[PDB]
């Protein structure tokens, strides 16, 4: 059950840090991107470094202003984010912060580290276990007022399941 | 043992990308800042946001240039570290980049929430464990080449306790 820390040091270290910070930030550069930080959370693991080249229908815009803070010795800590659009049919369709949820990586590599004890088959299992505490965590979390939106799904089109989501709002 | 995936997560997110690229960035800047990353690990879990107040004779002197990458959709996530000169009866006695390790405050954070499931009374045992899962892993680590120094400590002088591991170097 490595994915019940992950998911408290997913929340511990970034969620509670930057969600009550990112209302003002997305006001900042609005002066539109939605209000909501919208995390990707594929439950094979598979998490790309660059968005663009997962869907080409999602398109990377801009970044928000940078929030800095001091962390554990370190002066000035940067939590950068990046907005980006997201297309259908040619057409802009939307506009959001959106990222991936990095733990899910630290379970893939786990999986292929010999000396981490972690199977390779227990990746779907541990993603959902992640996902499910991360809900429970931000249900009852008072950094997250309507300020972001979890994105789980299995694939067997991205853009179209992140609209989706954004229709809703 | 939530420790363990916590020090895999330290190891997979962080260690294993900016230590190859630290020993380029300690040289651009000294063109002396030593040639090792220190890491702090109090047992006790405590860690402090900022390293000065920990220890007067702890003084924080300049950052190392940035690194950045694309980070799980994040265009260029920012790796910061802080380089700190060590005081001893009015003298400098060494410059070193130098950091707590944060996942220790994961596990006093964990402690502290009544949802984490973790006892107050299991921080000394987890901050052991993820000690020792680090150490094992750093000692195989290709990545990690006279690279960093793991500085663990029990608080019954801090500066002293930094200095003493610098002296061996
Ligand atoms: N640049 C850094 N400077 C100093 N230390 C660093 C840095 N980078 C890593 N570390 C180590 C490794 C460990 C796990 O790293 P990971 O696998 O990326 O998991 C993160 C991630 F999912 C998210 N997250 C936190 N900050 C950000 C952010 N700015 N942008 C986007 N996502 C962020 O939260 C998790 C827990 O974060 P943590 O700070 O408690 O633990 C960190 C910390 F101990």
């Amino acid at each position: 059950n490595v994915a019940h820390g992950l998911a408290w040091s997913y929340y511990i270290g970034y969620l509670r840090l930057i969600l009550p910070e990112l209302q003002a930030r997305i006001r900042t550069y609005n002066q539109a991107v939605s209000q909501r930080l919208y995390i990707l959370l594929p439950l094979d693991c598979g998490v790309p470094d660059n968005l663009s080249m997962a869907d080409p229908n999602i398109r990377f815009l801009d970044k928000l202003p940078q929030q800095t803070g001091d962390r554990a010795g370190i002066k000035d800590r940067v939590y950068s984010n990046s907005i980006y659009e997201l297309l259908e049919n040619g057409q802009r369709a939307g506009t959001c912060v959106l990222e991936y949820a990095t733990p899910l990586q630290t379970l893939f590599a786990m999986s292929q580290y010999s000396q981490a004890g972690f199977s390779r088959e227990d990746r779907l299992e541990q993603a959902k276990l992640f996902c499910r505490t991360l809900e429970d965590i931000l249900a009852d979390a008072p950094e997250s007022q309507n300020n972001c939106r979890l994105i789980a799904y299995q694939e067997p089109s991205l853009s179209q399941e992140v609209l989706r989501h954004l229709r809703q709002e």
